[PDB]
């Protein structure tokens, strides 16, 4: 198998040029129908965000095979998860997310709930606890931030 030189493994970096380089390589690496790029205008954050059934809805024949190449590109769920946190917490970068996830072991829920406490135990000389308790009592809104 032949990669497409200067086009990095880490989907979630890709532009929606690059997105069309890696869709034009996989058709010839692997002897797909015709795809036309018109049908996948987004970059690299888009297309981890869609299900096996968007990419069949955009090629009925090759759709499942480029979603499981992206799969395998991807490897090791992570660069997901980090996306879904960093889709639920405003301020919180790449590395926050991850460094968050990997202390609550994959939990999404948890590492949300642990950044947003952190973002709001940033504003005030309350305990983490009551910070805790707070966003308990206010079901994990981090909005009701009033003071
Ligand atoms: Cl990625």
């Amino acid at each position: 198998i032949r990669l497409p030189a200067h086009l990095r493994l880490q989907p979630i970096y890709w532009s929606r040029d690059d997105v069309a380089q890696w869709l034009k390589w996989a058709e010839n690496e692997f002897s797909l129908s015709p795809i036309d790029s018109n049908t996948f205008e987004m970059n690299g954050k888009a297309l981890l965000l869609l299900t096996k059934e968007d990419f069949r809805y955009r090629s009925p024949h090759s759709g499942d095979e480029l979603y499981e190449l992206l799969q395998h590109i991807l490897g090791s769920e992570l660069q997901r998860k980090i996306m879904e946190v960093e889709l639920s917490v405003h301020g919180v970068t790449h590395q926050e997310a991850q460094t968050a996830l990997g202390a609550t072991g994959g939990d999404v829920v948890s590492a949300i709930r642990n950044l947003k406490v952190d973002q709001l135990f940033h504003l005030s000389s309350r305990s983490r606890a009551d910070a805790w308790r707070i966003l308990e009592h206010y079901q994990w809104d981090l909005s009701a931030a009033s003071r």
